């Protein structure tokens, strides 16, 4: 892991040099296609992609869990919703698979905690039947978060193997908003009113609730914001675990990872908490309607592309970005250039 | 032309209620997807739609035209650019083809007034060779202008003949972002500097000249805001007539149009006061990094759905958010139900 860790990749500066010469000379005013050549160069600098911004294939990696907290009163959906919807994506009616379909990428669901029987056609990294709840002790043990962050990442890194080049993740998980919260706090000191959300629907009233559970939780596990293994086994999920487990095994792999919303930014200052040489590998899809999402991003210093008041989760904000990617290495491969029309700007 | 304007039709009423019913009753927490949903429901509306979102056939519509305020040392480009430029639309070979080719629209490239010899493969809709010289007097005449308007809608209708079901607008015109901005100031009440922006990489220094220029020709012209005909012959150009024309035909037409950046807000406030029915078949794209972009969105009440700080034009924007208007679509008709899971969600 410590191994893992060391071996990130860092970008390649040269392929980057090439790429904006490249762009520059296409046929356009230069830097007029704005982040769209800012994109392309980002991908240019990925080792496993090979000088070049490309896209082969594309996955969605759904991580699943349930949390302890859910007892708490911080979420209005049935805990059983978990273990159905992640039947569901097996079945491609979720609104993640309907994306992704569109985006032709494809869904890889991961059960690492329902608390449910298992699932037939669903990944199984299972930690335990739900998280602990985090309102009155750690989530997990340090030794499981590691362990998971470990499998997940190797996964990960697996389906490199397979040609895939563009990973996106997501999650699903009752009550996982609270825990998102917590580590938001967390990681950037802001108090709690200022990073709890609705989450799925969770009525105005309840809402004073669920801040004093996020409260409850970091008093009591004092997670240290330094260290992100610290914060995520004490205040996270298995389901966010997983998903920092994703970013840390493309970036291994010199892979970029597209991210989701505001479960997906928890993970991210997780991830580079951990190790900061992952951030160059993350790349933002949409802005989520959650009210923590602006202090996270922030944090990140990321500014997404797509402003669609999204708050679904599943990856499917990640799934919706795709195209985007896509689009980026269309312009870089098949615009022409200036030179060839003999035009001449400044 | 006014009999064509008297019969937009309405939107559908009865179609958007029944699209809300069935997209609440979707797989996921309600109103989750955000303005995925909305943009769902605005498409049921359209009646050359069918009751339904949905996407046939995809046309990008180019407008090109030279302009004499060029001369007025507004414009870095060289005058020749869109002649070459409109050729190499037919080749494929820029920004516009190859994200409308990723998208799967078709690029239409029509001449309403490239001061230059035709060129073959390009619709010819010519006006004139350049619109006049705003700076000292009018664009063109009433009669020029609304000639231009009837032809264009009719052109843009009768695609709908052939499958097309999205539009999107674009344009090609060197020293066009001078008139957009005239415009914008007119529609908006907004002072010159407030709108001009550095278009095609004027450099900073040549700003105030572009400034100058715009508050001359509305000095000159006075052209009356209440009128967008008078305003679009006096201080726009043929490239500006035309985008506002494929607005007017696919309202008319009852199907929706993707606009793009600057140029094409300008286009739809010209529109929208020519024909208030025309709004609600306008879908916003991307943000224009243009300095005038937030300005002109604020009146059309316009929040785009892509921050890509994009300002190359020729319907680029448009094309890039085509997946977006697909994706609304597939979750409406490919998502599964809650009530088929047994699931129960306030
Ligand atoms: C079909 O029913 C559902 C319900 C919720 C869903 C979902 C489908 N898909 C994602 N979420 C989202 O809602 C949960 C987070 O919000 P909270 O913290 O309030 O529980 C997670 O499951 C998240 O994925
Ligand atoms: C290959 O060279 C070019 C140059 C400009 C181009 C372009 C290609 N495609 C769009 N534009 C954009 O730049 C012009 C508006 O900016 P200004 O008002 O400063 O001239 C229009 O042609 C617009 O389409
Ligand atoms: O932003 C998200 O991804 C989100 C917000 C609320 C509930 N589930 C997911
Ligand atoms: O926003 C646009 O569409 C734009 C901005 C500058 C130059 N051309 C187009």
């Amino acid at each position: 892991l410590h191994a893992l860790l060391r071996d990130i990749p860092a970008p390649d500066a040269e392929a980057m040099a090439r790429t904006q010469q490249h762009i520059d000379g296409l046929l356009k005013p230069p830097g007029s296609l704005g982040r769209l050549e800012t994109l392309a160069v980002q991908l240019a600098g990925m080792p496993g992609l090979n000088g070049t911004p490309q896209v082969g294939e594309k996955a969605v990696l759904v991580m699943c869990a349930d949390h302890g907290v859910w007892d708490e009163g911080v979420a209005v959906s049935p805990k059983i919703v978990t273990a159905i919807q992640a039947a569901n994506m097996t079945r491609g009616t979720t609104g993640v698979c309907v994306l992704a379909a569109q985006a032709g990428a494809k869904v890889h669901v991961i059960d690492v905690g329902i608390d449910a029987e298992p699932i037939p056609g669903v990944v199984n990294m299972r930690v335990a039947r739900g998280c602990g709840n985090i309102a009155v002790g750690p989530a997990m043990s340090r030794l499981q978060a590691e362990a998971l962050l470990l499998e997940v990442s190797r996964y990960t890194c697996d389906l490199a193997q397979r040609g895939v080049t563009l990973f996106g993740v997501g999650e699903l998980g009752m009550a996982n908003t609270t825990p998102a919260a917590a580590m938001v706090s967390v990681f950037t000191g802001s108090d709690a009113k200022e990073v709890v959300g609705i989450g799925a629907n969770l009525p105005p009233s309840r809402i004073d609730n669920k801040v004093d559970v996020v409260r409850r939780a970091i008093a009591i596990n004092q997670p240290n914001p330094r260290d992100g293994i610290d914060v995520l086994s004490k205040v996270g999920g298995f389901d966010l675990v997983g998903m920092t487990g994703v970013m840390l095994g493309a970036a291994r792999c010199g892979l970029p990872v597209l991210l989701d919303g505001f479960l997906s930014y928890s993970a991210a200052l997780a991830a580079c908490q951990i190790a900061p040489a992952v951030r160059p590998y993350l790349i933002p899809s949409h802005f989520s309607a959650e009210k923590g999402a602006r202090i996270a991003l922030a944090h990140l210093s990321m500014e997404p592309y797509l402003h669609m008041a999204m708050r679904l989760g599943e990856g499917s904000g990640a799934a919706l970005a795709m195209p985007i990617v896509e689009a980026a290495c269309a312009m870089f491969h098949n615009m022409g250039e200036l030179a060839a029309s003999n035009i001449v700007l400044p």
